[PDB]
């Protein structure tokens, strides 16, 4: 490991045209320094890949700001303006990625593994193609798909670049390397998977001030170190401590000792409900094991974000991981629940809820697995329940069961829909002409419940 | 995660005929309290996905003593002499699996993928089917491997390989809290991490259970969601397999010259492993021990010993300063890549090319490959052959004995000569020791070979 | 096989939304009399697998007037304005297919073949999706082909396209015996044949019955298996499309110059067309029609038109002795396979490596690629394209309107220049003409180029 | 097309390790002068794709005994002892490859394909790999699997040679070439599968012979011309014109109009019992529809042949078509009937019947197809009839009906057995001891019929 005092030295050779891997996930971990380096060289044409976007003037943004940029392969996009400008534009080139894949195609790219399959995006215009990646110039190709154990998975090829620009905790005098808390997301992953690895650290320690079994990025992964000079430690989204119904009805979906994974919006709501006599794990797919609630504003940490990049808190026992892990996690169907806002499911289980033009993020993985429940809550209706969905699908025959304000349906993907729990006033055929496709009646058929916290 | 207080309650049900994946290395890092537990529930037809076979009697070895084991998919597994009987009998069934493909196997089974390409195995009895699972009282192969898909990326060859997932994962793992979160010790984690992730249920046995909070979260080696089964183990009893305390000496003293400084390496048993003995002490050498450790010191002072610290050969080491622990799928993913600069070892043949055969021989050496495959299967790793030059031709044509890999082999250092390997090209001896004319190289080579116009004397190291 | 009397008997129990594979090539062998019966029945939204789409009143042309269609799959489908008018107009949708792709994937439909590669439309939209199915009635694209999978061989791109199956066909053939054999006159063979194959229910008409025993067994075109329903015919027409009977002067005369004895070509309408009017007697040029015939001859004397024989641009034609006719993919399998030597067709634009946009404007031409995009599809045949020199640049470093093939064109003749292309090199200056000089052509063309040392004056065919 | 008078001169420039497709179907259809000149030339180490392997002295027998081939792609080669031999010992490399697969393989070779999916041999060795090419020295590789319409296919590629040795009937002058009867098989696809194709005929006439309509491999295919100056009119098999129950139970599978595929033994006698008012028209892979019963001594013919190898006759209407055309017909459904001999069937329908070493010749693509109804007929004991087979897997899922001297099942791939015949005497418990395998039992259980012919 080469150790630098000047973050321009560190990444002056970087070639135009090169791609190159940047740590982050929101503006959490972010490498701040190395990315003010690049603006300094002027380096172009560069083929970036990044979870997000950064925001307008911060992280990628900067970058894009100057033109730096001339691909993207990101997984969530949105609250970057200028981003979308040169997008729309056919100024800039975009690859949406599922984000699970994206963790795992960058760890393949340092794994020596050339591709693998996974069932994300089986279904969907990841899959399919022709998604547009510049304005339509160039669209995006499929993927192969081939079967394992009587279900659907598409091929992935690796992701490797030509430097990687990583954002960490610290740095022992021999370049070994950890991540403090949310920050480590993708830093840990695509710290193997470039030919230059570049990290930029808060601060250099001795030698023997980690524990051997905890050296988060061993110094073999670390080619070039460097103390940032400058962190702004800013964060996004400063979050400090009909659709209640929908809200109270979820709030039952939760099951003690139960794993969960929650959307923004209504899911994530719906878990100020949980009884305290009841434990539940929420993960996190940016990397976290066991979500708190929000933090008082002194307790905001600019590492400690969940997946919608707002400021938490982690309850006792929690865990950080890389991204890689944490799709794994999700992919493996390790958690129990998967609970998520909707734009259209079918009468098989089909989910559209990613585009209309920000990107997948991680939804594409949490419905991937068979031996995840997941569960739907989106107003009723205009039809969001048909037959066949209208809007680009982000999995095939994985959603379980629906809540909206007025039923909850359980999912099946050969006999459809059944209608479980229907709202006090409503009759079964009140829910039939707001329903775009037949559905079966439960014979145990009850009032919705609502929790009574 | 649930609590047990005796081990046997914790793997009653485990049905027979099921799969179960044991962790440790060695005897590193094994759940010997679980498996003394199946001692006593007697279940059996068991596929056990090993990574060694313990030895005779301890670890896996028991429940092969109980005839527990129906089939074992294992890397290597020497050192168990009641194992062997079985396997030569046709009474066991084995899938011989490189090392670094049955950690990414296992990896792949809790990571929701059913297959993916690597290029270990590429070239050999792997890919190509043919390696025995089950013999013949003697009548050769009565089961043999089925090979594994082919296919090219980046103008590369790859093979296929499933994912493996067990019914249940038996786990040795250091400490637990309350919530049973798990980390592991030293050396002892290598493939009790990843199997964890790949059981539909996973039992962990650890040495000592802690309040919640004892792990800062962001080092909790295996988090609570993938632990189903927790227990204390009752006993420990901390075996240890191998105690080591701290014309050959021609290759040793050649091979050491092979170092340089901030290099990474990874040095097989033997000769390799000597030629580090030879490292100045102003050169800085990183040694990876691949069931998971960056960093390898010397073989420890009788009292420094640690049944949780072993290299590769399953010999007591210690480490450096600055050392790292990490899994077994980590550790192939860093050789596997390539992250590895130098990878020296031992060799029975090796070819023209670069083809090497040094992991079976007909029927006489059936231990299997280990780690041996993926150390050569990448490109950006140099690979460097040290053995005798003779026997009967070492170097030839075409090898004779089982491929470990395909043109993989860029230099190879016999007490004679230094020859450095090109895939097309073929031979070029570049170093010639003193007394030998390119003729006595010639007569004990076994095909043809460039001479470099900067032929030299072959080097010593001068320590 | 079952005989009808009635063409309405035969096809009454097609259903709405069916997929009906329709025979013929232009107007050459379509079963008008089969066509004329789905009049009567008024079946509709159906999925119409044909070629072409027959002109406006007559062959397909009649079921696309009454509304019948929902979807066509064919290859080109230009003098057809009823057809245009709804396509554009967002009330009828259609895959354009090249044709030689259009024939395998029938072909494969009826041979128990889900999918194959073939190199036709690799690097177009073909490959890449983006081709309008459905037009808005003036908001671009509402409905866009999706894109095919590539995957290399050899060193070469290939695309994944599927088998097409129909609920019928509807299939024109000459004769049939009394047990259901069938064969086909001349060129009206082109996609029946196939697509008797490709269907559950195979519906032929025929203009004669014969004994059985009319046929040498080694010459039935279609074996009675393949024919479920045969009719004969009540009326034919025999309707000729085009009645063809017996600057730019210069590329014609150079164009001719391409030509070698013994060579077998394929000449686009135009240009290429006509420079085979100057070719030597003493020279024998075997002329593929693509629409499959081998031995094209020269235009018929009026009293010489058969509406079973006509050339690829739908014109009546002869064939010289020792001509053959053969299938629709018969054709394409020999023309993909690359066993014409010489291609030579007009092109739009053209890149300095070779691409050739050939087959579609904007939104100003969209009749479809026909077989243009297999002509140019082999490594093994050489693609000459003849056109005017600039317009504004139709020789530049990218091309700006849909590629036909990418890197696939090997010289270019205008009437100022010659030019050899080579995949990666570039364009070769290697004929000039009279008057010209390097600069002018300079001047003339969007992209640089190299001069050969053995530049020469351009050529001109003395005939 | 080039016309030599001189069969070494129009193949002296084939070289060492050349591959050369070579033409002929048994002894019908070879091209056995210029076999006789490869002889002359010494040619060595061949790659020799063939559908089959002659006789001992004859055909591709020649050129094994010459020691001139290293290998083989062929799918049947019984009948030769020198092959079995040098194969066996590890002197000849061979790649059994199924009959209709090498066909179509010829054909992509020539038609710019490279590669393609079909459903024969998934799940048998062909697919998953392993045999032995060469002694094991080398083995065959795994063909991928990849799935379509809910079914399993594997992808084949193309094979192209460097010559083709065809022979056909007649050539006019301009070198059109025409094949005689069943003569066809291979010759016409490996026409248009190699850089140099030479044909030998028996009879080269004047241009304007054929109709333009009849010309079976236009000149643009034939690169070298030759007469053939010696013609043997070699036959291999002359055929002049507790089984019987099989044979009896065997003839009521036939129905009128019915188009059927019979293998050699009990399905083709079965068809002696075919009453003459009803029409059944057999097809014969090696090219013919309509064959007709053994000919008269006098009406032999060498150019007309069944599948096993015999003198053969057509009846009126007949058809000849090229190995390609027929394995096109047969893979893709339009024979309603296969029925054949077996070795082993599976509960659920696998079939073992090619390998205990001579080949599976078109075995798996006559049960290839869900379209065709398969039937196998076979003594019932050693069990036959098991849970699983344990001999090579011919197809899987396959057979739809057993008919054994005891009793007649129907197959089904998901609920298994259903006996639906028994033999008069025996009961249902004498069948369950004699299969190997659960069975149900039809509530209409008939006695096992006999046809009265
Ligand atoms: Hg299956
Ligand atoms: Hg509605
Ligand atoms: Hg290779
Ligand atoms: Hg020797
Ligand atoms: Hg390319
Ligand atoms: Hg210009
Ligand atoms: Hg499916
Ligand atoms: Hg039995
Ligand atoms: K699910
Ligand atoms: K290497
Ligand atoms: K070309
Ligand atoms: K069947």
């Amino acid at each position: 490991t080469k150790f630098y005092t000047d973050a321009v030295e560190a990444v002056k050779d970087i070639p135009n045209g090169a791609t190159v891997l940047v740590g982050g996930f929101g503006l959490c971990g972010i490498p701040e320094n190395l990315i003010g380096a690049l603006l300094k060289t002027g380096v172009k044409e560069l083929t970036a890949v990044s979870n997000n976007a950064g925001v307008d003037n911060f992280g990628l943004g900067l970058l894009l700001q100057s033109k730096q940029i001339k691909r993207m392969i990101s997984s969530y996009v949105g609250e970057n303006a200028e981003f979308e400008r040169q997008y729309l534009a056919g100024e800039l080139e975009v690859e949406l990625t599922p984000q699970g894949t994206l963790a795992e195609r960058i760890r393949a790219g340092g794994a020596g593994v050339p591709a693998f399959y996974t069932s994300t995006g089986y279904g969907t215009l990841v899959q399919e193609g022709g998604s547009p990646i510049k304005y339509i110039a160039i669209a995006s190709k499929p993927r192969e798909v081939r079967e394992f154990n009587g279900q659907h998975f598409i091929l992935e090829e690796a992701i490797r670049g030509d430097f990687a620009l990583v954002k960490a905790w610290k740095a022992d005098q021999a370049g070994n390397v950890t991540f403090r808390k949310s920050a480590r997301n993708f830093n840990l992953p695509m710290c193997k998977a470039a030919e230059t690895t570049v990290v930029e650290v808060e601060e250099i320690v001795d030698i023997g001030s980690f524990a051997p079994e905890d050296i988060h990025i061993p110094k073999i992964y670390v080619h070039r170190l460097v103390k940032g000079e400058k962190y702004e430690k800013r964060i996004e989204r400063l979050s400090v401590r009909v659709r209640e119904r929908i809200i109270k009805r979820a709030a039952l979906e939760f099951e003690d000792g139960m794993y969960a994974n929650l959307g923004i919006g209504i899911p994530l709501l719906a878990s100020n409900f949980i009884s305290p006599n009841m434990t539940v794990h929420l993960q996190s797919e940016n990397g976290i094991l066991g979500l708190g609630p929000y933090p008082l504003q002194n307790e905001v940490d600019a590492d400690l974000i969940n997946a919608g990049k707002e400021t938490v808190t982690v309850l006792p026992g929690a865990s950080y991981f890389s991204s890689d892990e944490s799709f794994a996690m999700i992919r493996g169907g390790h958690v129990n629940l998967t609970m998520l806002g909707a734009m259209q499911v079918s009468k098989y289980g089909d989910l559209a809820n990613w585009m209309i033009v920000k990107g997948m993020g991680g939804a594409m993985d949490l419905v991937s697995s068979a031996k995840t429940k997941v569960v739907v809550t989106m107003e009723h209706s205009a039809h969001k329940i048909m037959e066949k969905c209208t809007l680009p699908l982000t999995g095939k025959q994985c959603v379980n069961r629906i809540i909206t304000e007025k039923a909850v349906f359980d999912v099946d993907r050969k006999k459809g829909l059944t209608l479980i729990e229907l709202w006090e006033g409503l009759t079964v055929d009140d829910i039939k002409k707001s329903t775009g496709c037949d559905f079966a009646v439960s014979p145990k058929l009850i009032p919705m419940q609502q929790v009574t916290t």
